[PDB]
């Protein structure tokens, strides 16, 4: 398999683009930053508002839990690749706990509404309007050659009085190389695209927006995780019994990907579930024809058969929020 | 029905946008151009290379037969709406014989080539690349509320070496209202979409990407016209022989529109064809697997289906020519 866009981006570009293990830290001023209080943390590092000692503008800490070096350059080599397109959390500055080591990747602040509480409250617009923004982090890191394979509600920050929206957490990232097997061990669970429920390690940018086709579908559906799944294993398993388990075959069949007999007895026989199935009162509002149509092309098993980042935002359940550009 | 996209631009715009009825003419000089060749003429008007001869620079005049005042301000009012945007035809001046009222409208000359001759020439990327043009002009005027109505070969005037389209004779164009029945004999055959012989009047742009779907399929597989019919009846059945006539049912039944007694029975019963089915040793290098695919996504029964202009332009199969871009 091979993304059916951008495929090329590496290959044409200068290696100490994507050498990420060439790349030679610029630590700044641990003093800089000052932390004010902590406002999250993922098993890979801390996270707390901070404060510019310079010019007192409010900052992102990000201290991260032992990282292996190699990681560490890819994260931040990233970072610096993406640095300034639309909606990619900026990197200001990296620093060192002089006495360890111990890294604090400094970012661009965002008042952040986590989502637990700020999705219930958005609007059909709202959705349609973030999601697009959304769409357009993902469709440039896609155009720089970089799967963020970490999509979820939890890595999009939103300032919902500004209308603002960042992707983070590029910690999960990696550079798309035509034709290279990456470790299907990446993204949260709840997120994790089919591709990697089934070790087809060939994946692409395509992992995302299956990623996004799941977050789509737990924000008009109310429904989050859409995909509940308490491992690896179950999680194909609520997903089989969405999208019918005939369509999985037609996939791991076109990919020659056998199933582990244990989860592939487990995975049974399930027949597709309409869309529209997964609509109630609570949700009625959010559901819409295209909102279905746009999911219906997000989720699809085939990585190749799901729309790009690119494609995805013209399709017209997009529309209003295009007009307003 | 109703466009999926642009179903509001008339709505919201001011009376006299649209209401081409209430328009003034400004009639120029039928001297300023001088008809120096005929080259070309349809039923509705006969088309002559012209001189400005004012600044000696080239000019195309069309000299329209007998045409009731009511549909001339509805193609120059389309053309003035239109003039500016992508690859549309520029409408230089409308100038009058004064002796008898013959109008004529000036165009901007474009060294054209005959597709019967330039579309054989065309490689793989040159198809890809002008079928893009195409899409900027008519994502352009579906997006200021127009429907070309008549795209072929024969309304894309082509300079090869300047790689320069425009999408021409907007004779059979109309402004999109939402939910407005409209006749149904309109573009050529050929290119008339399953909607237009069905008489499901309440269409909308998407009848264009069908016209488009059909002179892609011309172009890639090397058979113009692709569905040949020689009458409107036997139009949906050169169709029906392709796309399959279950397809059909289902897309009859959508929109409750029956089908008559006579063609119904003519049309028969036929299983969906493979587009790979249309492949041979002529045209394999121009059929791929993203030109099969962008053109499936045309040619559907289903006017709701089809991509819209700015979704295909975003097809991968376009990747290519957008990164020239
Ligand atoms: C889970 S709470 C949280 N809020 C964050 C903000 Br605001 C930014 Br900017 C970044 Br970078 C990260 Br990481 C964040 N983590
Ligand atoms: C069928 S031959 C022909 N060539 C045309 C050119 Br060049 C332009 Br510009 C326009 Br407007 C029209 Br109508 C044309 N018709």
């Amino acid at each position: 398999s091979k993304a059916r866009v951008y495929a090329d981006v590496n290959v044409l570009r200068p290696k100490e683009y994507w050498d990420y293990e060439a790349l030679t830290v610029q630590w700044g001023e641990q003093d800089d930053y000052e932390v004010v209080r902590k406002v999250g943390r993922g098993k890979y590092s801390e996270v707390f508002e901070g404060i510019n000692v310079n010019n007192n503008e409010k900052c992102i800490i990000k201290i991260l839990k032992p990282v292996k070096k190699k990681k560490i350059k890819r994260e931040i080599k990233i970072l610096q690749n993406l640095c300034g397109g639309p909606n990619i959390v900026k990197l200001l500055d990296i620093v060192r706990d002089q006495h360890s080591k111990t890294p604090s990747l400094i970012f661009e602040y965002v008042n952040n509404t986590d989502f637990k509480v700020l999705y219930p409250t958005l609007t059909d617009y709202d959705i349609r309007y973030y999601i697009y923004e959304l769409l357009k982090a993902l469709d440039y890191c896609h155009s720089q050659g970089i799967m963020h394979r970490d999509v979820k509600p939890h890595n999009v920050m939103i300032d919902h009085e500004l209308r603002k929206l960042r992707l983070i957490d590029w910690g999960l990232a990696e550079f798309y190389h035509p034709g290279k097997e990456y470790n299907v061990r990446v993204a949260s669970r709840y997120f994790k695209g089919p591709e990697l429920l089934v070790d087809l390690q060939d994946y692409d940018y395509s992992l995302d927006m299956w990623s996004l086709g799941c977050m789509f579908a737990g924000m008009i559906f109310r429904k989050e995780p859409f995909f509940y799944g308490h491992d690896n294993h179950d999680q194909l398993v609520k997903i089989a019994k969405v999208l019918g388990t005939d369509g999985l075959n037609v996939y791991l069949n076109k990919y020659r990907i056998e199933l582990d007999p244990q989860l592939e007895a487990l995975v049974g026989r399930h027949s597709r579930k309409p869309w529209l199935k997964f609509m109630n009162a609570d949700n009625q509002h959010l559901v819409s024809p295209e909102a279905i149509d746009f999911l219906d092309k997000l989720l699809r098993y085939d990585h190749q058969e799901r729309l790009t980042a690119l494609e995805a935002m013209t399709h017209p359940y997009f529309q209003q929020v295009r007009a307003a550009e």
